[PDB]
Parts: C-alpha cells; structure tokens; sequence
C-alpha cells in the first residue's frame, strides 16, 4: 500500500526527524553549528572529547541517521500530495539542512546513485523518481544562483570571506553546483551556471574541502582554463591510495569508464583525436599520481571496462599526434613502473616482443626526436636531459622477467641497432638519441643480469656474445660512441655508456669464467648452450682499449677491475694418463685464450706514457694497484713475467727489488693491504692443488717483499716510519707471511713423495733462508715494530709475529724428520736460532710443539729400547745436544748422554765491552775488582763464574784500555745511514769505495772510533764513541758495510746522522779478544774441574831412569831433561817443564814430540806466536822419525796465519789447500740477447708510433700484433735475466756448501795441527768434527791463563807444558804460576843442565837462577867450536861499562863494532849481533848510528832487535847493552829473561851508581873484582 503504508514510514521517518533533536546536525555528525571536530577520525580520540568508542559512535549515530535517510528517500521523494504536508515540512527541512553541511549533500548525492542501484523501481518509475528528485533540486539550485546573482550584481564582488558573509547559502549552492551532475548536463543551465562560475572561480582556483569532482578535470580538457586550474590545483593535494575506493566508484570508476567509452577504438572503430589522446592521458597521469598498487591490482586492474586500462592503452597505442606520443610513452612509463606484475599480466594476451614492436613503429617517432633535443622535451632522467626513450627502455628492462629480457633485448636491437633505429631516414641528433637509447637498453640489461647469483650454462653468454657481435660491427656505432670526441652538441654522454657497458660485459665474461670454473670443480652439471670466444670478446673491447685513446684512464681502470675477479681461477691440471672431457679441454683452452688476452692487456697498459701510468697508478679507489699485486703474484709464467714488467715501468726501475722499494717508499699502505689480500686469496688455493710449484713465485714475492721493507739500508721499514693503519698492514703482512711460510711447509710435509730433490732442495732451502732472514732481520724489524717500550710489550710484539710461527713450529719440527744433510744443518740452525730466542722471549712453545718436540727430539726408550729421539733424526750427538739445550734441561742432558762445549750468547760479554767506557778514567773499576788466589783452583766450577767474573770484567776493562792508547791508524771520514735502536745498540751502514775498505781495513768484528770531531786523539770535547762492525756485503760495487754499533746513549744520538757523514776510524779488533771472551765464559764444563776448578794443580808422579839413556840415543834427549819429564811424560793432566831457554826448549820440544810419537805412533800444538809455530812445525814436520827409522808422519796442518809468515808451511796452510781444490773442481749470450731485443723493441716503438696514426684495420691489426709480440718476448727475455741475477744466491750457496764439505773431508785426513788460541777462535771449528785427547803447549809463560783454557776445547786427557818460571797487577800471571808456587814439590824443574859455558853459565845460574840451574858440560871443549876456539875472540868475554844517548855508550857500541871489523875482521853478524836495549828509542838511534857511522850496508851488518821480541830466535855474538830499569819486572825479571836470552857475550853497559837499582850489577862489579865477570873503564883507548 504506497499511501498507507508509505504514511506509517513516513510518519516513522518525521519521528525520526521532529521527535529526535534537529538542534544537532541531522545529515552530518557535528554536534552543533561550530562543530568542527576531526569527524574523518573515528577510529581515533575525536576533537569533540570522543574517544574511540566515542568517535566510533558518532560516526555510528551519523551512519544510523544515513540509513534513516536512505529508507527516507521514498519519504524524501514521496511528493506532497500523496502525504499531505508531511512531505512538505520534509522538503523545507531538506532545504534548510541538505543545503547547510556540504559533505552531507556530497554524500547524499552520492548515496542517491547507490539508492539507486538499490531502488526496486520499474524503468519508468525510476526515471520518474529521479526525475522528481532531480526536479528538486533543480528548483533549489536556480533560486540559489538568482540569489548569487543578485547579491553579486547589488553588492558588486567580494572575496571567498567577505562572500561567506555575502551569502554562505550561495556557496554552498555553489558547492552542490560543483557536484551538481544532472545540472552540469542540463543545456540550458549552462549560461546561468558559467556565468556565476566566471564571477566566482575567475579570483582564485577555489580549495574546497570534501572530496574532488570531475567537472573541472572536463574543464581541463575542455576550454575552461579557470576550471582547469581549479581541478589541477584540487587533484595535486593527493598522496597515493588516498581516494576511498567508495569515492573511486563514485566518480573516479564510472568517469574514468565513460572517458574510456568516449574514446572507445572499437566504438570509435577509427583514428583518434591528438589532443583528445593527449587530454585523456594527461587526465590519467594527473589521477594515477595519487594512486596505490593496492588500488592498481585490486582496483585499476579490476576496472573491467572495454577496454581494461592496459588494454586500452594497447588498442590507444595509434594515437598519432607528436606530443601525444610522448606524453603516451611516459605515462606507459609510469604505468609499468607502478606495478610490473600489471602491465606484465594485464597485458599477457599481447607478447613483450609484440609490444616492442607496435611502440617502435610510431609514425612521429622521427620527427620527435629534433623536439626532443630541445631542452623543453629533453626527458630529465636522473641529473641530465636525456631522450625519453631510455626512460621507456630502462622500464621496459627493469618490469621484464629476466628470461624475458633476452628475447626483447633482440627485438630491442631491431628497434634501435637492427632495423628501426638503423634505417637511414634518422637526423643526426635523431640518430644520436636513437643509439643513446640503444646504449641504455644494453646497459641496464647488462647491469640487470649482473645482480644475477648462479645459473647454468643458459643464453647469457649468448646474449653477451651478440652484444659483442654488434658492437663488433659497431665498433664504428658503439666504439665510437664510446671514442667519440666529446664536447659535440648531438653527443648526449653515450660516450660514458659505452664505457661502462663494456666494463659490465668484461665483468660478466669473468663471472661466467668463474661460475664454469667451479661448476668444472664441482663437477656439477652445465649446459651446453653458447660457448663464449673470451679472448676475441676482449681483443673487440682491446681495439677500443688501445694505448692512447681518449678517456683511457676509465677503460684501463675498469678492465683491471674485471681483470680482478679471475684472480681465483685456477688452470684445470689434467689426470694421469686421461684425456680432460670435451667440456674440461674447452675450459682449458678458453682459460688459456684468457690469460693471453689478459697478459695482452696488462702489457697494452704498462705501455701507456710514464705521466699517463704515473697519473692512472694513483687511483682513490686503488682496486687498480690490488690488481697489480695479484698480476705480480699471479701463478701464470706468462702472466708473471707481463706484471713483473708492468711494475717495473710504474715503479721506474732496473730490478724487481728497487721497484718493490719505491712501492713501499711511496704507497707503502695500500701496495700492503692489496698484497696481504692476494697472499690471503692466493694461498686458499686447495691443498689437494695448492701450489707446489707455483708457491715458489709466491716465496720469491714474499722474499722481495722483506728484502724492500725491511733491508739493512734500503729498508721502507727501516728508514721510514710506520703508521698506526701502517703497523696494522705490517702486522698483517708479518702474519701472512708466517702463515704462507707454514703452509709452503705443511705441503711440502705431504708432498715429500711429491717434491724433486733439486727442487725441494730450493723450496725448502728457500723456506729456511726466509727463516733465518726472519729469525735475524725480522727480529730487527721486530725491534723496529716493537708494540711499546718494555721488555713486556716488545715481547709481546714479537710473541704476535712468532704466534704464526709457533703455530708452525709443530710443521718445523716435521721437517726435522728430512734426510738431506744441508737440509739438516739448515733446519738445525734454524731450530736452534728461532726457538731459542723465542724460549729467550719468555713466550712458551705451543703444547703441541713442545710435544713434538719431545716425541722428534728428546731421549725416550723406543719399542727396541733405544733411548733416543722418540721419532728419528739422525743430527750429530752435538747437534742432538744443542736440540736438548733449546729445552734448557742439562739433567736430561746428562741423563740422556753424559748419564747422568758450543759457543754461547756474546750478547752478555758484547754488551760489557760496550758499555764498560775504555775511554773512561777509572783505574779502579766501579764494581772494585780485585785480583786473589786462584789456589791453582777456584773451589767450584761455578766458583770460575761466581768470583773469576769479575776478575773476567777486570781483564777486559784492563785489555780495553790498554788497547785504547795504541790507535797508531789514520783517521778516516764516513757517511752514516741510519739510528735505529735495538737492544741498546744500532746499525751504521754505508757503500764506502773498495779503496777506502782497503785503506781503512773494515772487517767484522771490528772496533773503530766513530768520531764527529776533527782531531781528538787531543780533543776530549769532540764528539767520538766505539762501534763494532757486524757484516760487510757489497751493494752494487762498493763495499756495504753494516756495523753494529753501540747505541747506549751517548751524545751523538741525536745528532742522528741519515746521510750527514761523520769521521769514523777504526780503533782495534776483537776476533781473538771475543774468542778469549766466550772460552772464558763458556769453559765452566771442561773436565778439568780437579785441575782448574775444585782445589788444586794436575798431581805429579816419579818413576825410574831406565830408558833416559835411551831416550838420549833415540831422540837426541837427556836424562836431566828427562828427569823433570819423569813427572810430566808418563802422567796425566796438565803438566810443566821450568827451564832456562838454552836447556835445548825448542830442541827439547822436538824431542818432546818425538817421544809423544814413540808413545802414539788429532795432536793438537797450541802455541803463544806464529813465529813460534812456525818454527815448530818446521822442527817437527820437516822432521819426521818415529818409532820405525823411517820419514813417518802425522798429517801435519798449520791453522796459523801464513800471511805473515814464510811460504815454505805455506803448502799446509789447508786454506791454500781449499781454494786449490774448488779451483779445480771449477749469461753474456743472455746479457747480448737482452741488448739486441731491447734495441729491436725500441726500433718497433718508432714503428709503433708510425703504424699507430695509420687507422688502417689490417694494419693496426699487424702492428697490434707485433708490438704485443715484442711485449711477450720482452717480458720473457728480462723474465729470464732477472732469473739470471737471482741465481747468484744459489751459485754462491752450492758454492760454499762445496767448500764446507771439501774442508770436512780434508780435515778427516788430518792427523796432528799446529795453531794458536785464536787458531780454534774461528767458528768452523764447531761444524768440524775432531778427535783430541793429547794437546802440547808451548812457551806457556807467554800466554794468558783465560785463553790458555781454550786449547783444551777438543777434550783433551793428556796435556805437557812447556814453561819456565824464570824469563817472566799480576792480572795474567799464569796458569803454571799455581802449579809451581802452589805446589812446588808436584812441579819438576830441572837442576842440571846443559849446552852453556860454566863461566857464562855461572852468573846466570847464581844471579838469576838460585844456583839450581847447573851449568853445561864442557862448552870449552864440548862447544869446541871457534867461540871457545878463539881464544882472544872468547865467547864469553866480560866487559862492562862505568844515558842511553850518552857518546859514552853509543860511541862504545860503535867501537865494539870497529874492533869486530877491525881488531877482528871477519866477523858476520846476520841474526848474530845481540844488540838488545830496553828503549825503543835505544834501538832507534842505534839503528841510524849503525846507517850512518857504520854505513847504511851496516844496517843489515848487524841485527837491532829488542831482548823481548828475540825469543827462539838464536844471536851468536850477543853484545847486549840494557839502557835502564822500567820496575824489577821489566828491569830485574827482565835482566834474568836477559841472562836467559843472552847467551854468549858479557858486553855490558851501564853505571853501577847509576844502575844500583838493579842488585844484581852491583853484583857482576863484584864478581869483576873477584873473578873477572867484567870490565870497566874507556875501552876507546883499549880500541885504540
């Protein structure tokens, strides 16, 4: 019932609106008239004090009074007539409140067409209902707008406020008119309507609130610009997604289907209009600028109208208008951009390819182009104005499945490099933009597939290959672009494009190498789809990236980059007896084909111009210089020898390591980061593979790496000094280094079956001289890298760089395990040197090295019982000693071999001698030493340290300052090098010309004077310390010497001299004096601990006098001078023989060796002087009788000095012996080659510079060609030099291991020697074996006690003494001392004696030998001989004189002369005159007094030597003329030494007032009165 049932809802509905509050907003939910709370925010606390529950239920109270109005639109359009004046109080009340809140007539408009769809109303009736509603409003819009009108026309025009006060009615009819649809579309209200809005929206483009309409956006595309301004400036308030999907079907959905209907291709069904296209997708881009991807897929995308967005842009892809066009292809653009799974799937039914092509055939694709180089239609990508087409290509490529992007790209080479960019009716700007956006499409397609992981052999190396391919035959297009001079108005940057597209294709070439080389090694499966021509792929990029092109410094930069990443492939090495798989031999060959382009290229770059390679070297990025690094250690031959001269011509050197060095002087951080990277990635190599033989490129690296950083000299490290970021590199470069070391040792411990002889020989030898270099120039580059100051923090230091080697030290126990003896002494030095100093560095061993050092060295039962290194090494018993020692337990030691001897640390007696000032002034030392008893013993062998220690310091400081005062040198001048400290001391290295070394004789172990002062020899105010010398090399051609100088702290530190020089002159040499030294220090374990070191001398025995007779008839003896032999001869130990010297000494020493033989027959004769020893040896070895008639002889070697020596022992000196033997036993064509290949490259470069402007291909082809063959011949022919050069080291290593070995040999065919203490001074003596257990010393009075121990180093059991106590602070007084004065009763001196004159034995007997010295036997008849046979010229005659200047004596000695010459007259006094004085001065004037007054051939008449330095040598004529007393020691004691040297005549001279000091003339005066001892008086008359 429409009336009656249409009453009682409307009487509902008038309930719901008169009795409900109409104070309240009914149609919106405001509160009241000024309530503005957020009414969008009912989910949130709304301004009104409604909370979420609050704000909810007013937006639920607004919603329930919306549904109350929606059943109340039939009461809304129920019409008065039917409900009497119910519908007309609703119509006023709609009047009042529908135009008063506009959202709320916004929302019933659009509620109405939502009603609609919900009306249940026939056609008709709809229609009429709408019509009535429409009718309406129409009726309220026109009294508005006469009402606007009128108030507009009266009251003229006011702005936006002032009209709110004019008439707010009228904006809001306004307002509705704005959404007004029926009224928009009514004709006739169009006049009324665009006049009001001409009044109105002509001010200002009006910012209403509450949603958008679609008029002004029809306006936009329509004439009205007012209205066009209006919807713009409406529309660009919007954020993506913020429309209401309500709103978009309110009028976005429908208005966009209708936009679509009206320019609808199949209702069309032709052509469109330009600017209609263009008005509809500047619409569509407008609207999308605030759209949401959720609102594109769920919304757009499911806009089902015909066509569908996306399909309708592919049906609209015909609008041929220009900038239609444009504005097409960028909204396209922007479409594939907002979500690529819409245009991709939205526009599935049409294939990418076929796109590509319906959009490349644009009619106004060629004109577009001269618009689009205008700056206005330049599409602004990025920071520059590019084409738009790249923008459509870059979309294109970024929205496309990756296996899409293959096909497309083709189609895309049709589009801009096979057929539509390529026809010829392109403008050259149009052609520049068509190859950029080409160039853009391969780019971003090039870049897409490098974010690619990992895949199979597909396609892309076949999409490469055709990128290739083109660009082969665009070497002109795209090479081109790429070498196209710049600055040109059509170029628009493809230049760069290029560039880093053939950087991406070389990037991607090499991660397809690397992808296929270890899926080869993974064995892994791989297609077989494209195969992939590398070296040709780089050969096209190699013509663009030919030396000096323009922009090189990009390409070169980038291809080392690329170059980069194979920096891990490794050469595929085949089976055994295989042949590699079809797949395997194409991978070797194509890595082969690779490393030759590569090699190629590196040479190409290396060939740049010293500024263009000076200027590329120094990249902020320096991934160039790591590439460097890994070409220089890259394991290819022809790869090494291309980056080793690349290096050298950046670095601009001759060799390897002058290059390594100005690396380091200049870059030294980055060149060790990218080193410690390579070594890192190059040593990951698998240990199945690693390398075995290619390590030894890696060694030599590492080794020229150490030689640059830290040298002696030339060291960066040394010299320069380090940085924190530095220290990190170097400590980085220290541990790889180690742990390289390690693995080299770790492979070669599995590879031992693996490893040639020769060449493990070189690895390992290689290893252990990188070790000692460490272990000895590393530990001073560790106190150059100390971590702080403190024996805690170097320490600790040097325990970070031997972490490493701790680690390793179980792999250098391994190789203990070896056989070869080089090796073997080798890893014994090592084992020794390293460890021990790391066991001295306080740091422990690791638990596993300790244990294999026990279970490889240490003295366990075996299985079998053998009680020795628990796994075999055959080292010497010493070398196994010294092994246990590194372990420091002597008990084992014992235990192990003594059951229960080497040279130790100098640094103790070094670092005395240094600090003890020998300049100082101290007479008694600091410490007070002090002399003592030694009670022929000192009571412990540790009682020898504990008390003769000081007595040591006391001696040295005594030697020192008696060495000081006797220079006697010439000063010379020396540049200095460096101050570097460590362990108090420094290095002082200089290239000082061979005549200086000559001149100034520097050896090591040297002390000279380093001085700054000019003279101060008397200068005390000078600069001047002492130095030692350390080593003395050559560098290049000078002498290179490294002293080690002392750095204790004196004040010439800081006047630190890096080249300013200062005057350095030698003082003395401490060879022997260290030798004394350590024998001192080190002789606490010999056996003679009863004997030098418990309580006493060597004991004495007595026996019978037999076989004395028999030794007289045997050996020419004497049973007096085998009486005192009773005690010695047959008894042990050590043993003395007291004498005069003309008992027959030397003759009874040969007797002495005759009788040793007759008990013997490595006899060892140590003697004081090398004259002595000479001596010796000729009475003993040219000698030879022993017990058997017969010449039989020990093999007789003199290890003394035969320098200064006669050369008639010169042919047993057995270093003579040595050089003669390696003489027997002993490139300039490379050198001429390496000239002549220089010269015809040279010859090629003034080729190469003609071919290179000749731009002819086949020409640049050859020339290429040849120049890089000349580069590879080159590269191999200083390869090959520099190898040269290198083997010097093992030339000179296999020449001094020759040497040792034929020493060796030679010395085990030795079987008795004569030398000195310093003789067993030299070091060889350690590595040599001997057997010794008798030992003869000779003139035991002239030696001092410390080196006297010395001689018993070789174990000796026997030992005899030859020493007197007569002819001799009390610091040296000797060892013989203790034995007789100790114990006289245990000593044998000798009473009788013989060959002497009675009467000129008497005085010495009496005077000087206490009378127990009995004369000779017979000498008057015995020495029957002229001297007693001249009666007048007696040998013994008595004279005695009564200044040493004096004309008295001088003039008395020179008559002594004249009466010789002329009272006698043949009288020959070579060696035979006895002239001996106690002053040098003496001796110099009686030398020129004989020159002058006898004549200067009477200088050799006569012999003018001094009594002390007459010894052994024999004087026939002995007038001796003492000149004064010194001190009863060097005046008494040398007056008996006289009475013992003298012989024959008693030709004295002096003054018995004058010489009372002496007793013992006063004594001869005498006995001149009594018995004629003498005679006084002026003999001048005598002569006369």
């Amino acid at each position: 019932m429409e009336n009656n049932d249409l009453y009682q809802a409307a009487i509902g509905w008038y309930r719901a609106f008169e009795d409900c509050p109409p104070e309240l907003h009914l149609c919106c939910p405001k509160v009241d008239d000024d309530d503005y709370a957020t009414y969008d925010e009912p989910d949130v606390v709304d301004d009104s004090g409604v909370p979420v529950e609050e704000k909810k239920r007013r937006i639920s109270a607004y919603e329930e009074r919306f549904q109350n109005v929606y059943n109340l639109s039939i009461l809304l359009g129920l019409g008065k007539e039917v409900a009497g004046p119910w519908l007309d109080e609703w119509t006023r009340a709609v009047d009042s409140l529908l135009k008063k809140c506009d959202t709320c007539v916004r929302n019933w408009h659009r509620n109405r067409d939502p009603y609609l769809k919900a009306l249940h109303l026939s056609p008709e009736q709809v229609t009429y209902l709408q019509s009535k509603l429409d009718e309406f409003d129409r009726q309220r819009i026109t009294e508005g707008l006469q009402r606007a009108k009128a108030i507009l026309e009266q009251y003229g025009p006011m702005s936006t406020v002032k009209l709110v006060d004019h008439d707010m009615s009228a904006v809001l009819a306004l307002y509705e008119a704005l959404c007004s649809l029926p009224y928009l579309a009514r004709p006739e209200h169009q006049p009324l309507f665009d006049f009001v809005f001409e009044n109105t929206q002509r001010k200002k483009p009006l910012r209403m609130q509450g949603g958008i309409i679609p008029s002004m956006t029809l306006f936009l595309f329509d004439e009205s610009p007012v209205r066009r301004r209006f919807a713009e400036t409406a529309w660009e308030n919007r954020q993506p997604g913020s429309i209401t999907a309500q709103e978009w079907d309110w009028a976005i959905s429908g208005r966009l289907a209708d936009q679509i209907v009206s320019l609808s291709f199949n209702r069309l069904q032709t052509l469109p209009p330009g600017q209609k296209i263009l008005r509809f997708w500047s619409g569509f881009l407008f609207i999308l600028h605030a759209l949401s991807e959720k609102q594109i897929i769920n919304s757009l995308r499911a806009m089902e109208v015909s066509p569908s967005i996306y399909f309708l842009a592919l049906e609209h892809l015909g609008t041929n208008s220009d900038e239609a066009l444009a504005m097409v292809l960028r909204a396209l653009q922007e479409l594939m951009e907002k979500s690529s799974k819409a245009f991709w799937q939205a526009l599935e039914q049409v294939p990418p390819n076929q796109l590509v092509e319906e959009i490349f055939k644009s009619a106004a694709f060629r004109p577009l182009l001269n618009k689009s180089l205008r700056p206005e239609l330049l599409v602004t990508e990025g920071d520059s104005q590019v084409p738009a087409l790249a923008a459509w290509m870059r979309a294109l490529v970024r929205s496309l499945p990756s296996t899409s992007w293959s096909d497309l790209c083709e189609t895309s080479l049709r589009h801009l490099f096979e057929t539509f960019r390529s026809d010829q009716a392109v403008d050259q700007s149009g052609r520049a933009t068509c190859t950029l956006a080409g160039l853009v499409t391969l780019q971003q397609c090039l870049d897409g597939f490098l974010q690619q992981d990992s895949i199979d052999t597909g396609t892309g190396l076949i999409m490469v290959n055709q990128l290739l391919n083109r660009v082969v035959n665009y070497s002109e297009i795209i090479i081109r672009a790429a070498s196209l001079k710049p600055g040109d108005i059509y170029n628009v940057g493809i230049s760069k494009a290029a560039m880093a597209i053939i950087h991406s294709a070389l990037a991607l070439d090499a991660k397809a190498t690397e992808v296929e080389w270890a899926a080869l090694i993974a064995e892994k499966p791989v297609q077989d789809a494209v195969n992939r021509d590398s070296g040709a792929l780089w050969e096209t990029f190699l013509e663009m990236l030919w030396a000096g092109q323009l922009g090189h410094f990009e390409l070169a930069k980038a291809m080392l980059m690329a170059t980069l990443r194979l920096r891990s492939i490794e050469q595929f090495i085949p089976k055994r007896k295989e042949q590699l798989k079809r797949e395997l031999d194409k991978f070797n060959k194509r890595y082969q084909q690779q490393t030759t382009a590569i090699g190629k290229m590196l040479n190409r770059l290396t060939d740049f111009e010293p500024e263009v390679l000076d200027k590329l070297c120094s990249d902020p990025r320096g991934q160039t210089i790591h590439p460097i690094v890994s070409s220089l250690i890259h394991g290819e031959d022809a790869i090494r020898e291309a980056g080793f001269q690349l290096l050298k011509a950046i670095t601009s050197e001759s060799q390897p390591s002058d290059a390594v060095g100005r690396m380091l002087e200049v870059y030294f951080t980055p060149f060790l980061n990218a080193f410690s990277q390579a070594v890192d990635k190059l040593t990951a190599t698998k240990d199945a593979n690693s390398p075995w033989s290619h390590m030894i490129p890696i060694l030599k690296c590492s080794d020229f790496v150490l030689t640059g950083l830290c040298d002696p000299s030339s060291g960066q490290l040394r010299r320069k000094v380090l940085t924190t970021e530095e220290h990190a590199a170097v400590k980085r470069w220290w541990e790889c280094v180690w742990q390289a070391v390690d693995h080299s040792f770790r492979m070669m411990r599995i590879w031992h079956i693996k490893i040639d002889k020769k060449v493990m020989e070189d690895f390992c030898r290689d290893v252990m001289e990188l070790g000692n270099k460490l272990l000895a120039q590393d530990g001073v580059m560790a106190s150059s890298l100390a971590q702080e100051s403190g024996e805690d923090a170097i320490s600790k230091a040097m325990r970070e760089v031997l972490d490493p080697p701790r680690k390793c030290s179980y792999s250098l126990a391994d190789m203990l395990q070896l056989r070869d003896k080089y090796l073997v002494m080798g890893i014994i030095e090592t084992i020794k040197k390293l460890l021990s100093r790391l066991q001295e560095n306080e740091m422990n061993l690791p638990q596993r090295t300790r244990g294999h050092l026990d279970s490889m060295l240490k003295k366990t039962k075996q299985r079998d019982g053998r009680m020795d290194y628990l796994t075999k090494t055959n080292l010497t018993d010493v070398q196994r000693i010294e092994l246990l020692k590194a372990l420091g337990e002597d008990a084992v030691i014992e235990e192990q071999f003594m059951g229960t001897r080497l040279i130790p640390p100098m640094d103790v007696l070094h670092q005395a001698i240094l600090e003890w000032d020998i300049f100082h002034e101290g007479n008694d030392p600091p410490n007070g030493y002090r002399c003592g008893n030694v009670s022929d013993t000192y009571p412990d062998p540790y009682s020898y340290k504990q008390t003769f220690f000081p007595l040591l310091i006391n001696e040295a400081w005594r030697s020192f300052v008696t060495a000081k005062d006797e220079t006697t040198s010439k000063p010379f001048g020396i540049k200095v090098l460096s101050r570097m400290t460590v362990d108090k001391f420094m290095e002082v290295t200089a290239a000082v010309p061979a005549q200086i070394s000559k001149d100034r004789g520097l050896t090591e172990g040297d002390i000279v004077i380093i001085s700054k002062g000019e003279d101060p020899l008397n200068q005390p105010q000078e600069l001047h310390c002492l130095s030692r010398i350390w080593k003395t090399t050559y560098k290049k051609d000078t002498v290179e010497v490294v002293y080690r100088l002392n750095a204790k702290g004196n004040q010439i530190l800081p006047a630190l001299t890096p080249g300013s020089e200062f005057q350095v002159v030698k003082i003395t040499n401490m060879t022997t004096i260290e030798r004394e030294y350590a024998a001192l220090e080190s002789l606490q374990y010999y056996d003679l601990m009863d004997e030098i070191l418990k309580a006493q001398p060597s004991p004495m025995l007595t026996f019978g006098d037999e076989a004395i007779k028999a030794v007289m008839d045997n050996y020419q003896l004497n049973p007096g001078q085998a009486r005192a032999i009773l005690n010695a001869k047959e008894n042990d130990g050590f043993t003395l023989i007291q004498g005069p010297p003309g008992t027959g000494k030397t003759k009874t020493i040969v007797a002495m060796v005759g009788c040793l033989l007759t008990g013997v027959l490595k006899l060892l004769v140590c003697a004081p002087s090398n004259a002595a020893v000479d001596e010796l040896v000729l009475r003993l070895k040219a000698g030879v009788k022993t017990m058997n008639g017969t010449f039989h002889k020990i093999e007789v070697l003199r290890l003394g000095r035969s320098d200064v020596i006669n050369a008639a022992v010169k042919d047993v000196t057995l270093d003579e012996l040595v050089k003669a033997r390696m003489d027997a036993e002993l490139r300039d064509q490379l050198h001429k080659e390496a000239g002549e290949i220089k010269a015809k490259l040279a010859e090629i470069r003034p080729q190469l510079d003609a071919a290179r402007l000749s731009d002819d291909r086949a020409s640049a082809m050859k020339l290429q060609r040849e120049f890089d063959e000349l580069k590879r011949r080159q590269a191999h022919i200083g390869a090959k030099i520099d190898a040269d050069k290198a083997s010097g080291n093992t030339y000179a290593r296999e020449t001094e291991i020759k040497r040792r070995q034929i020493q060796q040999e030679i010395l085990d065919k030795a079987q008795v020697l004569c030398a000195t203490l310093s003789g067993s001074g030299h070091e060889m003596f350690k590595n040599l074996n001997v057997e010794f257990e008798t030992v003869i010393i000779d003139e035991a009075a002239q030696c001092v006690e410390l080196s006297a121990l010395i001689p018993l180093k070789y174990g000796c059991n026997k030992c005899i003494l030859v020493g007197d106590p007569k002819q001799l602070y009390g610091y040296d007084q000797s060892l013989f001392v203790r034995m007789q004065k100790n114990h006289p009763k245990d000593v044998h001196l000798l009473d009788m004696q013989y060959r002497m004159h009675p009467e000129i034995s008497r005085f010495p007997s009496k005077e000087f030998y206490e009378g127990l010295l009995q004369d000779g036997a017979d000498m008057a008849r015995l020495r029957l001989q002229p001297w007693h046979q001249s009666v007048l010229l007696g040998p013994y005659r008595f004279f005695d004189v009564k200044s040493l200047v004096n004309e008295e004596e001088v003039k008395v000695a020179m008559q002594l002369y004249m009466r010789f010459r002329s009272d006698y007259r043949d009288i020959d006094l070579t060696g035979k005159i006895g002239i001996i004085t106690p002053y040098k001065a003496q001796l110099q004037r009686l030398r020129q007094k004989f020159v002058e007054r006898y004549g200067e051939s009477i200088t050799e008449q006569i012999e003018f030597n001094t009594t002390d330095a007459f010894q052994g040598r024999e004087c026939e004529i002995i007038i001796f003329s003492c000149v004064r007393a010194s001190g009863f020691m060097t005046d008494i004691r040398r007056m008996n030494v006289g009475l013992t040297r003298a012989r024959s005549s008693l030709w004295i001279l002096g003054d018995s007032r004058a010489l009372v000091q002496g007793e013992f003339w006063a004594k001869l005066i005498e006995d001149a009165k009594q018995r004629d001892r003498y005679t006084n008086g002026n003999i001048m008359a005598l002569l006369s």
